[PDB]
RNA sequence: UUU
RNA sequence: UUU
């Protein structure tokens, strides 16, 4: 950071620079601020504002800001139910006039969730993008627009909703669009629209006409859009059953209608959007004249019928992703799956998905319609209340890179709420796996409650299975896997796995990767044995990861590897094993031999009991104690950690730091104390601790920090040093500190914003960095 | 609490009396004291110090409180390996002499846990009772014994084990308790004891020689005890298969030897505790002269052979529970139940537990030993790993008010550690459920994951069912349970139910009480059509849990009850259904009319929007939103809660009370806003308040409180009012606040303790009540 | 802070 | 705090 060394520390915003491209970077997003501060830097090009409380834009608020090319001033007043009901926007922004037309380089602006009334005016003619979604801006005229032609992207949706409503149907002018002679990205989503605007600037590249109450397309309406590659109009007589949002269909039951002809001008289509529209029909013709569609959403319809015949298909060799989920029929639940034959025409295709077909039966004959599709890599079947398959049909699928059968009820990535969505492209105010492992087969959240090698046979190409969230209440034995030779990670999380036997997995000998978190529920009960040993025969295993197990109770001792590197033990009770006075379990952990990572948090310890550090492995680099309670901590016990790194003490009751780090732990680099009861340094803490690069005493109780604890020689080599939240007294006897703060090049985050003194006096409340202590 | 006034409120103890033994009982537990205050009264009878840091007593300590009964001195300083490692005692507890001596009505001593090494002498001879656990006194000798011979109760365990060692065998002279001719009750637990005492005062009722070295009982060592009631020689040669504790069986398997003559002193004894001694046979022989026998545990032995055989239970027609749970061969799993006739002499049995006998299949007549005993009221089956059981058999046991198969592998109350623990009857520091429903069958952690009606064939007496923590993945449909027409209370927790259908459940038509809990499996997943209106057909449900189910979207919008009082809907996502803008579900519980108590805490909500309390059924009493992140609240919307008497608002974000409590909620009576962010009341908030008699504002950020906000006339009828962990400052303006707490009767606990100023200057930490404002 |  |  010598570059940022000319700007000020006072600044509460976050300064970047992309060096090549000559941007100096600015962001105040979420600072609560009622004012643009001073001092941002002259030479800033990118100003970020957004989640903040300014409530007007002046000629003032840039003028010495020439080289702005961004300013995002978003959701600096957002609509009533979009925002916080605390912080209630009173009153809407008030942009005065000349704002902005004073900024020659102003490429990008941002006013969303504003509440605006109407387009701002007075807009420089070098703006290539305007953003004013989440605004009350329903009529759209060509008198508003002519300042714009030189834009290219126009985002206007979220204006009439059912988060934002209007009240009254979105006006747009006939032609108001049309002498914008640029643009390219036009967004009318969420809006109230009731027809197709036109006619639309032939130049459009992406056109997002998505929920809105147009129940018609007339054949003319997208006729001069030869160079339209994203066309939008999902949610336009929308599919309602089981909406997570208020919902009115198109009157009886009718789709959005579409000509046949209508998509004829659209020859460089490379993605269409029809989800949520109510359709029982995909004509064939719809496709004639587009040869390079590359991606179709046809999610949320009732295509079930359809899916059966599908002559559309037949004309899309170049797709690559198709999606056929959730068109279900209502109150149906067929027996078995119904692919036409036409699937086998989808030349191309890498990615199909018909989550929520709903169907009893998947035979294996029942998806021959995919077997000669070279390039298909995921296959998606989820949520289909699936009862049987036999598994074995998918060796007819060795080339795929993920068979998804995730949530179904069979028995012997995407966002978890995707296809339920209202709008799931939509901007938050704040911003705009094992797949890795080769073949996966996910069968999590199903109803396998027992699992044997035959139901395996013909799958042991798998590199990855997920059986998360199944039934699994079996003493696993090392027969259950034995045809899957090749896999590398299995997750096992979310069952509850009864480990009475050592030779528990044995048979997964490539296994890299086990998960058999989530399994408590035999642990949690008395009397049953329980071998944690099983470790020992699962010759490359790299990660194990067993939390949130309430492991209490071991009948072996010991965990023995000689590969694994990283263990994940957190949310068990090592309290209980390790009991004071109570040796017998203070080397489980000894060997293994290449430990070099252990996660023993949560384990609801008070106290770590002298033996536990000795008994650790010789390798372990990386500790975390974070989260246990624990209230006395002897570090001279760190001496046995010889190759110690990390350690995460997080979320503690630690009232002290040791008087002599260095005569703790030479190895130390990266020490977190966040969150603990530490009141005061020791008066030579740090002193020689050279290794040390990363230290973070946030959220403490701190007071008073005098040289001595914080030698120079130390401090100047670290990489981050952290300081926030505590209770800093700012007195005479602080003069060390308060100067050092306000010189020092040390990265300490959060420094102009929540390093602040408690005391005395009038002083409470004001940062330390502004602190002017001139009798001291 | 007018007897009371005469007692200072600075005490930092709490006081009490029963009147009638004119008592007066001072409690200075956990206060962190140093010294015993001054301040407790000279009338005081039962004080307790337990859990304090007074490193020393002398005469002084009880000089002018000569009217003591009891003194609780426990847990001052404990030892090591029992106390806590951050609070470690530096020094033994000094007991000067003549501390006791003076004390003439003395009739109960507690000394535990102060790391004392001899027994205190100078001890009042009015002294009945003397405890001295968790001691370091490992040596009786007659000498120490002198002045006890009035002493009914000695409890002198825990001086010598794993926890508290001494390193040496306990010794106790020939004799020693001989002279203490009125000795009733003697402990020796936990002590390295190898030999019992002899000889023993014939007086005695109850012997605890528990946990012990002693490998041999001679046929003498209990030949004058004619009075003895209760004899524990458990864990001595222990079974230590899993034990949670450091375990040293005698050598060679060997059992605590017992004579078959050993007992026939005995004749007066009710309770023979036999746990942990590795027996392999109980000879009949040792029941000969013990006629009323009334308990009897033989649990963690070796009798698994000997549960097949038992003769010693036809010399036990008196017996009231036998125990013989954890008897298992290890390595053993036997295909069946084998139960000796003999069980069918047991004509008084109440209770048996045979948990831990490790066994595939329970077939109907294995229990037939059992058929004819009249009495019997809990059979216990627990923890037996059985795969296959008829439940029918049960029609044979109608007569019982507990069937408990808790904890096996069946597919188509005692505390957690209890048969494990070291010790399950010791002393802590700090002190000295559907089964009233009628009959009851635990099927809890089971295996099953389909249940149907023949599963319940002849069982419709039951009216209790726990099926919590299965697997049941099932969409009932009212066809699983329809023999169960009796049922009261159903436990249906930790499975995952699958409410498709709202005919669920209707079968259970005398059902008033339906736990779904913990059944968040399929309301994680999108798309899955769940319907919450099944409420409607249960037509006598009282109470309805359905907590931690993560539910965040309904196909029906109303839960219906012409019956339902209690709904538990906690750690739900009421957020998520309530979404601003979403009018859908605002009524959800409306049709619940005869509701009166609603928890619909941790549900997320950092708003209520409007509608939700218009929305809320017209009976509506106690209502939580305790835990949801609430950060503001709109009081004047409790105008349509027109029968609220509790509302619980702990632990949220709130800044604000109402200006009016009185315009906003005529009905209220307790008012809960602990764990908030409150800074100020509002001027005039408790005005009229006439039916208010709770208020809990402790854990706020409050600074002061004025007159105006707190009247009088409404203060006097509280029953309560905490407001401990404020932010109070003292200064002048204060002066009412304080002055009035230090004068009122008012209950407000931790008034001594919690009620503290932060400010300003040398007031930090000073508690309100003993402040001096005679400026002001 | 005798489990 | 546009989900
Ligand atoms: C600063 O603002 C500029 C102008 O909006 C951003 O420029 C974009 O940069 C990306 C890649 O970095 C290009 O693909 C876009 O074409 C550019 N947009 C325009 C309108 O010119 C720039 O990225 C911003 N930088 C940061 C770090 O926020
Ligand atoms: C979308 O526009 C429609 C009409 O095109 C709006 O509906 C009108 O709203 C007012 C106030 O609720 C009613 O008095 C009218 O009856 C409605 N008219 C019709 C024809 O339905 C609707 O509010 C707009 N939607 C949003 C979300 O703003
Ligand atoms: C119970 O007494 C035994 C012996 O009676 C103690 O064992 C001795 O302990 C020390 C230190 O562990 C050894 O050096 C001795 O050699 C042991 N002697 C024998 C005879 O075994 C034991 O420590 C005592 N147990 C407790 C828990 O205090
Ligand atoms: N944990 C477990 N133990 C079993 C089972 N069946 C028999 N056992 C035996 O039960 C005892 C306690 O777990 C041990 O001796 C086991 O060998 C089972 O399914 N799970
Ligand atoms: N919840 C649930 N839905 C099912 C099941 N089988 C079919 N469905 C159908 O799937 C859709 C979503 O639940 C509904 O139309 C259901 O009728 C099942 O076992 N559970
Ligand atoms: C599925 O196709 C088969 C023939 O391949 C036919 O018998 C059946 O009617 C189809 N099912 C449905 C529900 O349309
Ligand atoms: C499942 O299919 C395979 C052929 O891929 C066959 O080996 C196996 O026997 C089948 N099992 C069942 C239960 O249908
Ligand atoms: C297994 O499935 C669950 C989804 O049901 C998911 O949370 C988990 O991440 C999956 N595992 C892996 C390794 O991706
Ligand atoms: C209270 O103590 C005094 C002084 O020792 C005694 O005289 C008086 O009788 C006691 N009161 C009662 C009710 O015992
Ligand atoms: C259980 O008792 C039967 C006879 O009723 C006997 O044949 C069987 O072997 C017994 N089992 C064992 C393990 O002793
Ligand atoms: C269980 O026993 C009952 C007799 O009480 C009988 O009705 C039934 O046939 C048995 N059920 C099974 C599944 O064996
Ligand atoms: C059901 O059993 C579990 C023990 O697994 C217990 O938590 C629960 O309290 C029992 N339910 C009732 C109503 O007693
Ligand atoms: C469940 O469905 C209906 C109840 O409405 C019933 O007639 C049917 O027989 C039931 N079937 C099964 C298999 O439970
Ligand atoms: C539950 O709601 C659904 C539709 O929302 C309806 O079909 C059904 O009749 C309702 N059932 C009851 C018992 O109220
Ligand atoms: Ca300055």
């Amino acid at each position: 950071s010598p570059w940022a060394r000319w700007f000020p520390k006072t600044l509460p915003c976050d300064v970047t620079l992309d060096v090549s491209k000559n941007h100096v970077i600015v962001d105040c997003t979420d600072k609560h601020l009622t004012e643009i501060p001073g001092g941002i830097p002259t030479n800033t090009t990118n100003l970020t504002l957004t989640i903040n409380h300014i409530p007007d834009i002046s000629p003032a608020s840039f003028h010495r800001l020439v080289h702005l090319v961004e300013i995002d001033f978003r959701c600096n007043c957002v609509p009533i139910r979009l925002g916080s009901k605390s912080n209630m926007c009173p009153r809407r922004l008030q942009i005065k006039p000349r704002s902005f037309s004073g900024l020659t380089y102003l490429k990008s602006l941002y006013l969303d969730g504003n509440q605006l009334l109407e387009i701002p005016q007075g807009l420089p003619p070098s703006l290539q993008l305007l953003s004013l979604e989440a605004n009350n801006i329903f009529s759209i005229r060509k008198e508003q627009l002519t300042e714009l032609a030189n834009i290219e992207i126009l985002y206007l949706g979220q204006n009439c909703y059912y988060r934002n409503p209007c009240y009254v149907s979105y006006s747009i002018e006939k032609d108001a669009f049309l002498n914008l002679t640029k643009l390219k990205v036009l967004s009318l989503k969420d809006n109230n629209v009731t027809t197709v605007p036109t006619v639309l600037p032939s130049t459009l590249t992406e056109l997002y006409l998505y929920n809105n109450m147009i129940a018609e397309i007339q054949e003319d309406d997208f006729n001069n859009l030869n160079q339209l590659q994203i066309l939008d109009l999902s949610g336009n007589c929308p599919r309602c059953y089981n909406a997570p949002f208020p919902c009115t269909p198109c009157k009886n039951n009718s789709p959005l209608q579409i000509p046949v002809n209508a998509f004829d001008a659209l020859t460089e289509l490379k993605v269409l959007r029809l989800h949520s529209n109510s359709l029982q029909h995909v004509p064939p013709r719809w496709f004639k004249n587009i040869n390079n569609l590359q991606e179709l959403d046809l999610s949320q319809n009732f295509l079930a019928k359809e899916i059966g015949d599908a002559k559309f298909l037949h004309f899309l060799p170049n797709l690559i992703q198709l999606d056929l989920s959730f068109n279900f029929e209502l109150q149906v639940y067929r027996a078995s799956m119904n692919l036409s034959q036409a699937f086998s025409s989808l030349k191309s295709l890498k990615i199909l998905r018909i989550r929520g077909y709903v169907f009893k039966e998947l035979k294996s004959f029942q998806l021959s319609p995919l077997h000669n599709l070279q390039n298909l890599e995921v296959l998606d079947l989820g949520t289909n209340f699936i009862k049987i398959a036999n598994l074995s049909m998918f060796k007819q699928f060795k080339r795929l890179k993920v068979i998804d059968l995730s949530v179904n009820k069979i028995s012997p990535v995407l966002e978890q709420l995707y296809y339920f969505r209202y709008d799931k492209y939509a901007r938050s105010c704040r911003f705009k796996s094992c797949y890795k492992y080769g073949q996966t087969l996910d069968l999590s959240k199903n109803s396998i409650f027992f699992i044997k090698s035959s139901d395996f046979q013909h799958l042991s190409f798998l590199k990855c299975l997920n059986l998360s969230g199944n039934l699994i209440s079996q003493t696993l034995n090392g027969s259950e896997f034995q045809p899957l030779a090749e896999l590398r990670y299995l997750d096992f999380s979310n069952n509850r796995l009864d480990l009475l036997h050592s030779t528990a997995f044995e048979e997964l000998r490539k296994l890299e990767v086990l998960d058999i978190s989530s399994n408590s529920h035999y642990f949690q009960s008395e009397g049953i044995t329980h071998m944690l040993n099983f470790t020992k025969n699962l010759k490359v295993l790299q990660k194990l990861m067993m939390n949130d197990n309430d492991i209490s109770s071991s009948t072996s001792r010991t965990m023995e590897s000689e590969s694994l590197r990283t263990l994940e033990f957190r949310g068990n009770h090592l309290d209980v094993l390790w009991r004071d006075g109570d040796n017998r379990y203070l080397q489980l952990f000894k060997n293994l031999l290449k430990l070099e990572e252990l996660d023993i948090s949560k384990n609801s310890l008070s106290f770590l009991p002298s033996g536990v550090f000795d008994g650790m492995p010789p390798n372990l680099k990386n500790l975390s104690l974070a989260k246990n309670g624990l209230k006395s901590f002897i570090w001279e016990k760190l001496r046995y950690l010889k190759n110690l790194e990390t350690l995460d003490l997080s979320h503690n009751q630690l009232t002290t730091v040791p008087e002599r780090l260095s005569n703790c732990s030479r190895s130390l680099k990266n020490l977190i104390l966040k969150n603990n009861q530490i009141r005061s340094l020791t008066k030579y803490f740090l002193q020689d601790a050279f290794q040390l690069r990363y230290l973070d005493l946030s959220s403490n109780k701190i007071q008073m920090i005098q040289k001595t604890s914080f030698p120079e020689n130390v401090l100047n080599n670290l990489k981050m040093l952290l300081l926030h939240h505590n209770r800093f007294l700012c007195t005479c006897d602080a003069v060390w500190f308060v100067w050092w703060v306000q010189h020092t090049e040390v990265t300490i985050p959060y420094l102009a914003t929540d390093v602040t003194c408690v005391g005395p006096g009038a002083h409470k409340g004001q940062s330390v960095i502004s602190l002017d202590l001139y009798t001291c």
